[PDB]
């Protein structure tokens, strides 16, 4: 499970 | 901003 | 589990 | 910012 | 800005 | 787990 | 600027 | 675990 925000 | 679990 | 934020 | 757990 | 996991 | 940037 | 992990 | 910066 993952999450990315730039 | 990044997250992770295994 | 782990989070970052720069 | 970083968070860790094992 | 905002983040949350439960 | 919880983030909050204003 | 907030974090928590319980 | 808690953190806060004004």
């Amino acid at each position: 499970l993952s999450f990315s925000k730039d």
